[PDB]
């Protein structure tokens, strides 16, 4: 529980990938992420989450210092080439 | 041109491969496709397509006789075992 | 007993096989490193079943971290990076 | 590089080992003739290039006519050749 | 034509033109030592072979034991020879 | 409507030339055994072109088996076992 | 230093040749090699190299010119009859 299971999906394969980060969830920002995959160019990204109010919602985070939202103790994302 | 530049993945590779079919992108069917790449195991298809109504798709083929659609002029793919 | 390996490289098109002495839950990233014999700065990815996912390609980092197997065989990806 | 040839690394199922020549023609210049005429092939062969596809990015890009030009990769050509 | 021998082509780092044996044992018969004994190694080297697999395909499998049946590729036997 | 034998020997840096009166198909091991009448213990290579995969250093020890040619001539080198 | 080792291989025998030439390594060009071993000679020629980017690899050398490759101090080659 001091690292964090990630899950992402690429529209460049049909099976998600799977990796996992040093931080713990509260820890790891978008830049942790955008490191922890190593992507190509730039992209989108998105990132399933438990919003209070209004439920279960994809949310898109942009600035790299932003933490990543966790949904049970992991990460699920999807990486948009944009 | 008398040739469609076809790009595709596969589960054996995270880099896709290329090849060119010698048809035109309306003319090229599945049978055409999997001439092309796959003559020996059978697998599921997908292709990047563009949809006039909800935008970018990746539709599977199915019929052998059926056409392969196109995205700008190039045929994209999927190869999954199945 | 021991554990059936199946790898890709950048290298061939054609996979290799290799067989490790340790069992599938003991093999660790190490004993895979050590076992394809190649001095490299490399990514390694996995076929795993995650039990709440399925079907993934999981990538590993530590040599002390244990390689998930898919039917009691490891299927993997070496990249050049 | 540069100018006056290409360096070509390619594999094959027959070794372990990469092998590597210089063909005199520069790198757009390089036809998959003279690709075939620089490696002594003997029988029908498949011919996969690394190259760099603008859109898509990195790729593996199969050759067919002997008059097509190989696509480079950094200068040099790589290339993968199976018994097929 | 003759199946109670075994074709075998081996690679080695000492010729770039392959070698051909011929081993008295059938394909499902030959083992290890039997090639180890016959394309004479002289000491310790590493064995690959060209194997047909069940879900993956052409691959090119390691043996160790001597005791391992050698897989075969189109009835024949298809090696490289590392150091 | 017989064969050009060439082999070399470890004990000449230049090689042999021998005609055997048998014709490419028809030569044997024990053929080629009696052409070079050296009564001993050896190995036996032939430069020879597989239909499957090209040109190959062959050996040969059934004494009833025929040599591969190569280029209507046999290629041969001998050893020590 | 002083000279350098070579160990070469040919279609002539089984076993291998070593000879040294007065060179030093970097200092040997083809033609050194050639007039080396006698080259009869227009032969395909092949070196043992450590190249950074790839590590091992066979080398054709073609033009009298060319400085060989060596591969821990020496040189290894192939000479191939085309």
């Amino acid at each position: 529980s001091t690292c964090t299971k990630v899950l992402y999906f690429t529209d460049r394969s049909l099976t998600p990938f799977m990796v996992n980060i040093p931080k713990r969830l509260g820890e790891v920002t978008l830049k942790d992420f955008k490191a922890a995959i190593d992507r190509e160019g730039n992209h989108r990204y998105h990132f399933k989450a438990l919003d209070p109010e209004f439920g279960t919602v994809k949310e898109e985070v942009f600035h790299d210092d932003d933490a990543i939202p966790g949904w049970e103790g992991k990460i699920v994302a999807w990486v948009e080439e944009d």
